[PDB]
């Protein structure tokens, strides 16, 4: 899951960013190599750590002037400051969140955080109904997680639960966000590639958030 | 999967190394770090570009003296001429070679292009049927793959088969190299990483060509 060029068009030279979900930093690195400050969140010491290693690494910029640091955070209580950022970026991570109220509260946080008239950029996955073997997924788990597009992630070789992934439906993304008051300015259809290499249709979105 | 420490004490210095089912070269760049001369092989191309791609990255060596070379092969049919090297390392390869009749055929070819009391070090899985979710994937998949201890991989999220694995009892492993010549010179039982990341039990073995 690279970014999508989009993106560019919505960032301004001195824009700090916040990546929720950086995971292992490779979002976060690669914008600090294009120039911008990006501060990369999660919950996890582990990615945290591996983000760091990452960013200790030299030779990588394609610009000057970008800086990435990470900090392990809860998105749901983020320790930032009201308008403390100009650009959000949320790549992939809202599917790992298995409660929707805990996504809404995640929203509500980011909305929070960014600076009036900021924007945030979304990628998440889309309910593949129209895919067999994901309509059966769809079917077989929601007995177990009792949420709709929400499934079990299996081992390949054991078959035994890992996690819990959640696929959403157009309207429910949609109203996650103008709910929590930002405006779409960006909305496309388009295949990604799962964690596990299947092709899906997902959501590329850049919402605005509306100025008191 | 590392190269276990085993190994060096049964390298010398000017060995030419058969890496065989080398991937994306991992071991065989590790090796060449080390000041050995390796050939890594593998039957598709798409690995083997990886392995030249990441064997031109630089700073990477501990000693002086290796390099490291890679070529699409067949291992069942090998074009390299007998005694062409001093040394073979088999890690995690049979493992993905689904007929059983094509793997005995891989280790004639090995002990073939061997030099007379040539050291082979082999790394595979065992059938874990203590472990209920390996002893349960068994007993599911071995309607369809005919084969005890062979198995489907699975997409984690679609559940699909992707591909065949097979595990090993220790007497099959055995059998087929002193079926094919070899002796057994050092043999350890160690818990393994799957590709996946599970731990499960498998086998550590340098066997011995023998002299003619
Ligand atoms: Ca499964
Ligand atoms: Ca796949
Ligand atoms: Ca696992």
């Amino acid at each position: 899951l690279d970014l999508y060029p989009i993106i560019h068009n919505y960032l301004q030279e001195d824009d700090e960013i916040l990546d929720i979900g950086c995971g292992s930093g490779k979002i976060s690195l690669e914008l600090a190599s294009k120039g911008y400050s990006v501060t990369g969140i999660d919950i996890n010491s582990e990615a945290i750590r591996l983000a760091e290693t990452a960013a200790r690494s030299p030779g990588l910029n394609q610009k000057t002037g970008g800086k990435a640091e990470f900090k392990v955070e809860n998105a749901s209580s983020l320790s930032f400051h009201d308008s403390s950022f100009d650009f959000a970026v949320m790549q992939a991570f809202l599917t790992s969140v298995p409660d929707p109220k805990e996504r809404s509260r995640i929203i509500k946080e980011v909305f929070r955080v960014l600076k009036p008239g900021a924007y945030l950029y979304l990628v998440e996955f889309g309910q593949n109904w129209h895919l067999k073997l994901y309509r059966k997924r769809y079917l077989h788990d929601f007995p177990i997680t009792k949420e709709e597009g929400s499934f079990l992630a299996r081992d390949p070789e054991t078959g035994e639960t890992e996690f819990i992934a959640h696929h959403f439906t157009e309207k429910e993304l949609v109203f996650l966000l103008t709910d929590c008051r930002f405006e779409i300015d960006y909305f496309r259809v388009k295949e990604l590639e799962t964690r596990t290499g299947n092709k899906i249709l997902g959501f590329v979105i850049i919402a605005q958030k509306l100025l008191e």
